[PDB]
């Protein structure tokens, strides 16, 4: 009966070339689905599905991983029976795209991947710690850096959108080791960061490096300067920095721009909620 449903389920999984191990699991999970529904698969309603999910999550206390595995098993079972997959199994998802940024841990990995390379390391540190734009970094002059005051002066090409940025201790050390080298180079320029041809970088080359460094760090997410900046501005916010201040630092004329880089992820947002929840 239900055996006959399980038996075709296995035959289908056998056909699809799954391991004995996987089949045994999928089978066991679908069996508990039928056992709980206690009705024919074609007869299963959306509310039935919602009862089964609550069964998994509440009564059986499954983790999400386990919840997902069961759900995947049942779907495959529906597919095996040439039956319609209850739409409620898959359902309409947590909001689609809004841009994605790095975890505080991913940042550490991004930076550290670059400690082999004094120049890379100083480059990455400045973007990660100061919030500057590629381009602004390219046109930094050695004289714009003030290590002792932990400040970079950021001036324009152009419109005069001038400001200072502030470096964290670790960024002060990073640049510091780079400037030691930079200072001994016999360059025809005083740009802070210089290419292998000892000239100012091209905005494009920097993005390549940031990109590659992200791979070298084993980061699934594609890493770009915009992402790093989303990362930084978000961290400052998570750390209690007011939006208007973050705006000052990034050099944004309107908060609408600063909003783009402070869009929080679900985890972050839930934390920020707990931390500042309504009190009644």
């Amino acid at each position: 009966e239900t055996n006959e449903y399980l038996s075709r389920f296995v035959e289908y999984m056998t056909g699809e070339r799954k391991s004995r191990y996987t089949i045994k699991e999928y089978r066991f999970l679908v069996d508990q689905f039928l056992s709980f529904m206690n009705k024919k698969p074609d007869e299963i309603t959306p509310m039935d599905i919602e009862r089964y999910k609550n069964f998994l999550a509440v009564k059986k206390r499954y983790s999400k991983t386990s919840q997902y595995l069961a759900i995947k098993a049942v779907k495959l079972f529906y597919k095996a029976l040439d039956l319609r997959v209850p739409i409620n199994l898959t359902p309409p998802k947590r909001p689609s795209h809004m841009p994605v940024y790095l975890s505080e841990d991913e940042a550490k990995r991004l930076i550290e991947a670059a400690s082999s390379d004094t120049r890379m390391y100083a480059i990455v540190s400045v973007l990660a710690y100061t919030g500057v734009r590629v381009g602004e970094l390219c046109n930094l002059k050695i004289s714009d850096v003030d290590l002792q005051e932990s400040i970079i002066n950021v001036r324009s090409g152009k419109g005069d959108k001038d400001r200072i940025v502030i470096m964290a201790e670790e960024c002060v050390k990073a640049l510091g080791s780079y400037l030691d080298l930079r200072l001994s180079m016999d360059t025809d320029n005083d740009y802070l960061f210089v290419s292998n041809r000892r000239v100012r970088f091209d905005t494009s080359t920097i993005e390549r490096m940031i990109r590659d460094l992200g791979k070298k760090a084993g980061i699934q997410k594609k890493v770009t300067p915009h992402v790093l900046r989303h990362t930084f501005a978000t961290s400052v916010l998570r750390n209690g920095g007011d939006i208007r201040f973050i705006q000052q630092i990034l050099g944004h004329a309107s908060v609408a721009t600063t909003q783009i880089y402070t869009h929080l992820n679900d985890s972050a947002l839930r934390e920020m909620y707990t931390q500042h929840r309504p009190r009644y």
